[PDB]
């Protein structure tokens, strides 16, 4: 039997067969010493003896409004800022590792960038269960599963008082780096930029730019309805789109993220950072009479790439977490870190954002009560509403809470079974696997995990172990903080995917962070200064209320 | 006119042009301050007025062998080997910033690596004289530069003691990230590797790696010729190689290097290295029993990209250098350091590794002494004589002193007439320009440069100014350290980029750096404990005098 079926080595060592049987672990700069890297060094022991609880931490982070406004107001901002993001930051590997093709560093894993990459080597496909050494020698159908734990049955709301504003923003900001190929199969991603490279703007191939480009100004073709700027037709600038056949070119709005195109609350986003694009565009014009389009356009992209993680990070983020420390966007707190300004996608990463529960159960535009049938490829709602709007909406109603359980409406309920099956193709490791590997500590019932005492011993029945309770469902089924939109698991195991992802680009780098990237003092501060409400109110007639939190 | 043509921004700052004339320098983090970055800072003042002169520098790395042994036995090698590595590395910007296409950064030129990156941005477009402000409105006709200064009178021998031996090593190695596109104009390359991906050996591209693959035992193809192994036949493993035309499939040799099919010194090394890596899967397959091609296969080229960067570091670069310091290469010296693991080739540095004046004026294999015209496409002197045979030959005579003047022999003349053009082409700034860049002063006049009146007389009624001498003449003319294979600018101009071209490799990462990277402590040795002897040797049934020195 496979050895390393049975997960020996421990705290990150790697294990390593040999032999027929056999296997070494590496627990080279682990912290521990050991066969399976269980013996600690002085200081590792030490470091983790008094690591408080990341629920302890949490608690804090969430308590003394009081207090924490004074901190705020002091550098201990900075400061805690900046642990945060190192700290953080260390758990996910660069260079990267393993793939889908290679449990083991290969260069083609670290050149073919194709591949999205794993932090948790597969279940060898030699075990003797499909997770390795425990569970049921068949796992539990996926349908069933997720209509018995994910299924909605009463709309549960976020708790944090998330809107649609934030449901749409975050769909379609990670919609820029998680792009699974079609024809490659799981595991393969059409975004090779791995990042924030605004990608779902400029299109993800050179080609495509070139189509949704105006060659003027630095400008991005657009076409105006109602006086009105949104993105061109798909006559105008011939790009492929995914619109149900039947809907013509004419009615076809060209955007960068081909399936952006069925979702007014997309296309909503799209049209706002198109405008914002262009508007930015003009500015460098004024400063820069001497540029080129080329010159205009390119510093124009680097200017959004730093609007949107500011409001990624300090709006975003901020909302997300429920801290009540400033988080805060400069990436020179940075600069005496050993950091590694690269990123790449991680398959754990993409099955962890699948927040397909924050969706409502039908759409209300103001008196209107929309349907998802009504929603779903509504090629007008934009257009005859307006930005203004619809931002209003959206920044009103609330989306529903993530983590919990039962809470996924049924219209998109198919999305999560595929994602459990998906998950099992990619031979992803166990929940309480990877609760390690993130620096927790893993569940050892299924009371334990979910908050109650029913659906746990349902799960029990079902799963067999603890020991061998998926990613996703773990994810999703696990009981929620206090009064938080989701649990544990889903910040200590999201939260360094998503700031390594933002601080490793290449502008937070000290090499890029010149103002001179920027077009000057102008530019830079647009990346300095950003603000969601700035984003939408600057490129419309009219500012609404807009706002991640739900007024 | 573009005031950016007067080179206005001091030490790094960056001139943006701002309104029709106007411009700004950004000296952010520059270490000076003032409106060209001209003002120092205490400390920067300071550390530059101490800063002793390279020049100095490498004479006490020259000098006292017997001072010099005692240190290398100290851990003081440690401690300089890592100082140099860092201050060395520092010159090359990470990210990458311009290209032929931007002299701006832009999220292009850091996506698109099809692009040969530059540390310098073109002289302007528009600036009045082809390389800014001074100089003739022409410059001097580069087969006329050629002939009157490059053009080998009497071989002069490179007073190193350089061979063959290395004369093609540098070339083959080189070979692999210098790899200019013929179809996508200069300053495009098809090494998307930028760096020691030992893609000369598995080839460029999957598809022609897949093709050169045994997939048996994670070996190579290849073919036996007198019980010997080479590589293969093109008809075997079809692949596209360059033989003149009328060479036939079943007499050409498939290799993963296109172009290395025309000279027996390429093929010789490609012919130890391909045998080496078959080598090595047996090792790893005695050991991993239960492992399978790809496993293999991906396992062996770590190792050997791990040999490559020692033999490179430790007996290439030290016999190039002359140091009595002996070099190290240790990847933990820097996982102190801020480094970035990551490495793109400079247009620039492809220019100055156009060392053709290494080359000999006849080959000599033994009693027999051929002539380019025997050598350049003969397809049958390595399997006539052998890996160990042309090794001892190449091993025992001189290659010919790189910089100095008037040594390159006429066979390969015009490839030195196409750097100059191509450089052009570039529009690359000036030698004093890149003389500054790269810690160095200017040189203030055409007798300083060369040591002598002569020619140096010739070449300013040619340029004009100094400060219009081109890059690579300035190179090639500029005057050779005492007994050096050449002069200044070549090592502090190209050490940098050598360097930080050979650590920021991602095996070099803590994170890659482990022995489980390599299949346990045995690959692992096998990277710590390569000689260019070993590499031969190992993998001929007998072993010659085989070194970078001529004996
Ligand atoms: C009207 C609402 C939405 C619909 C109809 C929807 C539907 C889908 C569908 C069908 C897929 C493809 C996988 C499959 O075949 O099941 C997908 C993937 C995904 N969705 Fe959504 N989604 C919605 C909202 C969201 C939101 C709000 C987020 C952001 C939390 C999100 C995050 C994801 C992610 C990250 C993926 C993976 C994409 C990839 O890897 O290519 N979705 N969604
Ligand atoms: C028999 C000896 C050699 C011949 C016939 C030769 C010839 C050439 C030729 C023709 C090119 C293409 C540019 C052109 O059209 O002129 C080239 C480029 C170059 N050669 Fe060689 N070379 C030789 C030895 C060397 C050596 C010893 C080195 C290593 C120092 C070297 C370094 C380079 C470099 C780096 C380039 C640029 C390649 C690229 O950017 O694609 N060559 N050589
Ligand atoms: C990245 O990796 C994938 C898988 O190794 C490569 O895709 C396959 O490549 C082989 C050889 O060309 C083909 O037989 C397959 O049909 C390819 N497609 C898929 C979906 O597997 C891909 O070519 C690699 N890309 C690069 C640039 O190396
Ligand atoms: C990398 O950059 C080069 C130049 O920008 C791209 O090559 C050109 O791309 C345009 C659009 O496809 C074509 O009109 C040219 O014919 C292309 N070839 C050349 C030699 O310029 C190249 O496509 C870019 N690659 C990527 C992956 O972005
Ligand atoms: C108020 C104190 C602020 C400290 C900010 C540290 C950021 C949170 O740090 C997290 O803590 C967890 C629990 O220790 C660990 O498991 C995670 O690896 C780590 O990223
Ligand atoms: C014996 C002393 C060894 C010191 C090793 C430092 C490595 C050489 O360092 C070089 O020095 C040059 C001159 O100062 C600078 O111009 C270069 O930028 C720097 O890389
Ligand atoms: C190492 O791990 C294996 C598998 O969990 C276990 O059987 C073995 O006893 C462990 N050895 C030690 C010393 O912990
Ligand atoms: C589309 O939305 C509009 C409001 O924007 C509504 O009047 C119309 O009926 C919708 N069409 C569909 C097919 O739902
Ligand atoms: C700045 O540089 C320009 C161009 O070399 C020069 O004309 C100007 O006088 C300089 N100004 C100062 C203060 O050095
Ligand atoms: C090729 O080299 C061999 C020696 O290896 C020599 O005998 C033969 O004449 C050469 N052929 C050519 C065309 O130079
Ligand atoms: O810093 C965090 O704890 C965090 C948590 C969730 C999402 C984003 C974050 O930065
Ligand atoms: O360290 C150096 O000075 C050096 C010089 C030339 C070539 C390689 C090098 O490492």
């Amino acid at each position: 039997v496979n050895p390393c079926c049975y997960y020996p080595c421990q705290h990150q060592g790697i294990c390593v067969r040999f032999g027929l049987d056999r296997y070494q672990c590496d627990c080279t700069r682990t912290g521990y010493s050991g066969p399976n890297c269980t013996i600690p060094e002085i200081w590792t022991w030490l470091r983790t003896t008094l690591r408080p609880s990341p629920s302890f931490i949490h608690f804090l982070l969430t308590h003394g409004r009081w207090l924490w406004d004074f901190v705020n107001a002091t550098f201990i901002r900075d400061t805690l800022m900046r642990l945060v993001l190192t700290v953080r930051s260390n758990l996910i590997p660069s260079p990267p590792t393993y793939n889908i093709a290679h449990d083991y560093i290969s260069w083609e894993s670290f050149s073919n960038v194709s591949y999205y990459t794993r932090i948790l080597p597969s279940v060898p496909r030699d075990c003797p269960t499909p997770m390795g050494t425990k569970g049921k020698k068949q796992l539990p159908d996926a349908e069933f599963l997720s209509r018995r734990f994910l299924l909605r049955r009463k709309f549960i709301p976020d708790p944090q008082g998330t809107n649609l504003m934030f449901a749409f923003f975050a769909q379609h900001f990670t919609h820029q780096f998680f792009k699974t190929s079609g024809k490659m199969g799981p595991g393969f991603t059409k975004a090779l930029g791995h990042g924030v490279d605004l990608g779902h703007i400029y299109g993800d191939n050179l080609e495509r730019q070139y189509q949704l480009r105006l060659f003027k100004d630095g400008k991005l073709k657009y076409q105006m309805l109602n006086g009105e700027v949104y993105p061109p037709s798909v006559e105008e600038a011939p790009v492929l789109m995914h619109y149900p056949r039947g809907i013509p070119p004419q009615s076809q709005m060209a955007v960068g993220q081909e399936v952006f195109g069925l979702l007014p609350g997309l296309m909503l986003y799209a049209t706002i950072w198109l405008r914002e694009h262009n508007r930015v565009c003009d500015l460098l014009k004024a400063e820069h009479p001497t540029w080129g389009d080329e010159q205009l356009f390119q510093t124009a992209r680097l200017i959004l790439i730093g609007e949107t993680i500011k409001i990624v990070i300090e709006e975003y983020v901020q909302q997300l977490s429920g801290y009540f420390l400033q988080l805060k966007f400069d990436p020179e707190l940075l600069f005496g870190a050993q950091f590694q300004y690269r990123n790449r996608i991680a398959m754990e990463f993409n099955q962890l954002y699948h927040w397909h529960p924050l969706m409502p159960d039908s759409f209300r535009v103001g008196p209107q009560d929309y349907s998802y049938e009504q929603f779903l490829f509504n090629t007008s709602m934009l257009v005859d509403y307006g930005v203004e709007a619809l931002v209003d909406a959206f920044s009103r109603q609330p989306a529903g809470r993530i983590g919990g359980g039962r809470n996924i409406d049924h219209h998109i309920l198919h999305v999560a079974v595929d994602v459990i099956k998906e998950s099992r193709v990619l031979r992803l490791q166990p929940f309480n696997e990877y609760r390690k590997r993130f620096g927790m500590k893993p569940y050892t019932s299924f009371q334990e995990l979910t908050g109650e005492k029913e659906m746990a011993a349902e799960l029990e029945e079902l799963y067999g172990d603890i020991d061998a309770l998926e990613f996703y469902p773990g994810l999703l089924l696990e009981k929620c903080h206090p009064n938080s939109i989701f649990g544990e698991s889903m910040i200590e195991m999201g939260a360094p995917f998503s700031l390594k992802g933002l601080l490793g680009n290449p502008i937070c780098s000290p090499e890029y962070w010149k103002a001179s990237t920027f077009g000057g003092e102008v530019g830079f501060n647009l990346v300095k200064t950003a603000t969601l409400k700035k984003l939408v109110c600057l490129n419309t007639k009219t500012c609404p209320y807009v706002s991640f939190h739900v007024p």
